[PDB]
């Protein structure tokens, strides 16, 4: 329900969002 997991997207290596959301590199997010 809140999904609460701090993740560091390996998209562009953030953390505070999964890689469909890190809208950053073009690959799924
Ligand atoms: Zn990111």
């Amino acid at each position: 329900a809140q999904q609460r997991k701090v993740i560091r997207c390996w998209n562009c290596g953030k953390e505070g969002h999964s890689a469909r959301q890190c809208r950053a590199p073009r690959r799924q997010g």
